[PDB]
């Protein structure tokens, strides 16, 4: 009746659009929806995201607004840019780039660690 | 009708709004998606200033927090520990001391408090 | 029917709560409403608000979220204190340890900044 | 290309510094709502860097409270153009501009800061007072 | 009683106006049309927009809010470059903390980008 939500996107032409969501529960699917179309909402945390180490294999990108890409290597695409897989040895896997138009060598997006899984997470 | 709003960061960064019936239903949304881990706007320099009597008893989910014993506050992938007119501070130190509440004076708030 | 207002606050756990109004007249009754429990809306100007000089005695605190309040008479913004101060044009001002909340010089009187009474 | 039934929101910053949105039934009254709580001293926005631009056929009538100003002439007997609790001055340029500012302060980071300046441009009618 | 979704603009007059749109498949209309009147949405990232390069020689501008002028964004002009990836950049300023606006690069080329017609 008036338990609605709003989230607020930047689009592939940096358009500042929010859309509306019905109830809590139709929040995620909303997120993927527009985040399989390259939108993303809000700004990436420093040190880049935090995530459980068991949801890496299978991870949704599009929760963030990121695709797996392959080149003449596979990547991560998130805004124009690419980002490389590593692995770190409790065990880590981050996705980083080179820096530098370099706000404060190497600026991270996501890092997984630690945690317990959590199934939200993974593509459906 | 008139309603109010309350604007969150949620646990995966994102900005999403919350609408809410009416004043008094304020604090009852941000206990419930406090305990999620959003938060609302940013932590004032020096941190929070509660009244010295509500610490005790103090409803973590109101800022987003959690208890946490490996005793430590978590409040957005930080860890915060208790260190003690009298006061209680919760600080750390990193590189991005720095703390997130202070505790001292004031008279008690009963709203502050867990239910 | 088209005609409604929205004020953004930030209250006293620091929240961003923006409140609903039915109308542009009812507009300084929800920002007292709200400003006596201790919140407030947008930034304090550089080098604090500007009024009227006639309106110093009788000015309503709770407009922009603040309250007298005496210890062994101070106005507290914020968990901060402002200390009053006189010049001599005849200018009354709000200062603490400087950085100032208002300064009182000049202008008409307006009525709306007033205690309603 | 204009929509009738769809709203418009507008964001103000008030005379006592408060943050206010208005609601707008449609955007062939946006100008309406913008001129109304301009002649309060209401503003929307930033003033761009080097101060708006505006056709120089506008320059004798423009509507001032479309950017929250208003004319005063003051106790010297000079006429100004009050924005914000500060005053601007007319200067004229030759080659042709018309410019308004005053000059520059400690608070206030990057001498003179330019509220509007008047060249080129071909004339429009919305911009003017009714 | 139904969910829409919101676009946020700023206009000639510098100020900032948020417009409703009925659901998702008009939103590019929307765009195009307060486009063409200068209105731009959000920020240009840093290092300019990027986008396919066979979408350069009929790319709609006014889905940024700029216009053809024998490039128009936001009272600055800029120039056309070819590098052997077409590039539109101006130069400096006073005012900016060579600066681009748009790089065409790589990529498939996309439907929507293109002038209708």
């Amino acid at each position: 009746p008036f338990t609605m939500l709003h989230i607020e996107f930047i689009t592939d032409l940096g358009a500042k659009v929010t859309v509306d969501v019905e109830s809590a529960d139709k929040l995620l699917d909303v997120q993927r929806q527009y985040g399989r179309l390259g939108w993303t909402s809000g700004e990436v945390p420093v040190g880049g995201y935090q995530f459980p180490l068991e949801n890496e294999p299978d991870f949704d990108w599009s929760l963030i607004g990121a695709r797996k890409w392959t080149n003449p290597e596979e990547m991560i695409l998130h805004r124009g840019h690419a980002y490389r897989r590593r692995e770190l040895e409790p065990a880590a896997v981050k996705y980083s780039r080179g820096a530098k138009t370099d706000p404060e060598e190497y600026v991270t997006l996501a890092i997984f660690r630690g945690g317990k899984r959590q199934e939200r997470y993974a593509v459906p």
